[PDB]
């Protein structure tokens, strides 16, 4: 039928998405900027599509709970109608790829450890086989997951601890994660992907640090409810952004180019 | 059903015929990660399969007169072959013709010299002459250059095409020769995950230098709208959150 406004759904999140300063005085796609603003804005163009930015009801990525089985989150969004895609961090997994569509990935990632500058603490490892430091993770993610699947020893002893503990080492938001780091004197750290460890680590008072390699290696794609007809458009379209070198520039225009720490 | 044609390309550690292959038959006549790969994938799907190497020994390109496509994905899109699971670049070009699963490994470009030569970077080697340097034919890193418009990269180009005698290598084998063989006056653009395995056999005389200068990956690669392709994607998918595809990457590049 005739074109129609096309629903995003996405997550606030540095430097992905984030208030504009004057938001109070701005309406619409205006009240936002970061990097996935400047993908959605790049992809419509590709696609020629319209597009109306919304930010995710329950602040969440997405899980499936268990019991009821309903999936809550971006991935609930187009799982149940209420968006046409999904421009976000948001992690390919096989759960979410059996429900949803994923593009080819606009942007690699793996998880990782943030710490308190000085923490004596190096490698999933060492966190493994001590308990003065605390360590957990986002709900309602797929960092979460990875932990909650995986059979690797060192990462299995890691969920072990961490479904337990208590109080609760598990975080609703990135942002409250980061704070529990900054302001625990080193006794914990979070588990979060690189990109968000990176971006952290440029910001101000400087004091967080991304220590070890990453536990794992993926990537974010673009969402789209199963069988959508924009799904094959914004595929070209993300692997058109990525030869031209687009999301080099984007990635260093959000991340680097004004970080806050120092050159 | 049917045997699953698998097309392949030999490129270490990715296939390898084995010692006394001569000896040996069919599947059992190589090694290496997309043999192991492969392995995995069929196990997963649930086929029989025959691996294959592309007759050619080319990865792909397209004919700027004919419009015909060579190398695996010339096998994929004229019915040679029902998948290709090799060291195969997703590519937007590609992807308009062939169906790629989300990506197995990822790589970028970057600059593979003999030790000791004085360049550490795109940028050192586009602003002299006394160094040549090409790329494979008929692969991403060619087309990667041909089409820049990043300044560093297209001036690489525009030495690149009109270089005599020519830059260009028909294996990745005769870049890394080459490189060797040439006394430091020759540089070779590469994938980085076969500079890094290259680097790690001797004769250890071959070094990494400067970032990647693109990133991206490598899928598996099926004819457009293939039954095959939707299954094939699950799998890799599994295989990564399982950590298979790290083990296999610790083994293959497990002298130096
Ligand atoms: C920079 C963009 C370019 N993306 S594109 C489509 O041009 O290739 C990029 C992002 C991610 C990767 C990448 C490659 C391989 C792997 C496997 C380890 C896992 N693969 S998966 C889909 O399950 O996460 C993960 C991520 C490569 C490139
Ligand atoms: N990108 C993740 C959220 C961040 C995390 O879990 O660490 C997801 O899509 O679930
Ligand atoms: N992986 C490349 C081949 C190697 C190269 O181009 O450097 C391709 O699929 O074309
Ligand atoms: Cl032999």
């Amino acid at each position: 039928g005739a074109n129609k406004t096309v629903v995003v759904t996405t997550i606030l999140e540095s430097p992905y998405v984030m208030m504009k300063k004057n938001h109070e005085m701005l309406e619409g796609n205006e009240r936002y900027e970061g990097y996935c603003v400047d993908l959605a804005a790049e992809i419509a163009k590709h696609c020629g599509f319209k597009y109306k930015l919304t930010i995710v009801g329950d602040g969440k990525y997405g899980a499936r709970d268990a019991d009821t089985k309903i999936w809550n989150g971006m991935v609930g969004e187009l799982v149940y109608g209420k968006a046409d895609i999904a421009i976000a961090p948001l992690t390919i997994t096989l759960v979410r790829e059996e429900v949803i569509d994923f593009s080819k990935p606009f942007m690699s990632l793996g998880i990782s450890i943030m710490i308190k500058k000085g923490t004596p603490i190096e490698s999933a490892e060492d966190l493994s086989k001590q308990t003065e430091i605390a360590y957990g993770t986002l709900d309602s993610g797929s960092t979460k997951e990875f932990f909650r699947r995986s059979k690797i020893a060192v990462f299995d002893k890691m969920w072990t601890y961490m479904r337990s503990a208590e109080p609760s080492v598990f975080v609703r938001t990135t942002a409250e994660g980061v704070a529990r780091v900054r302001k625990s004197k080193g006794k914990y750290a979070y588990l979060l992907e690189s990109t968000m460890n990176e971006y952290i680590e440029q910001r101000k008072p400087c004091d967080t640090m991304k220590v070890g390699g990453n536990l794992d290696s993926k990537g974010y794609g673009i969402a789209t409810p199963k069988g959508s007809s924009l799904g094959n458009a914004v595929n070209l379209a993300v692997l058109k952004l990525s030869e031209q070198g687009l999301l080099d520039k984007l990635k260093n225009k959000w991340w680097y180019d004004k970080g806050e720490c120092g050159s």
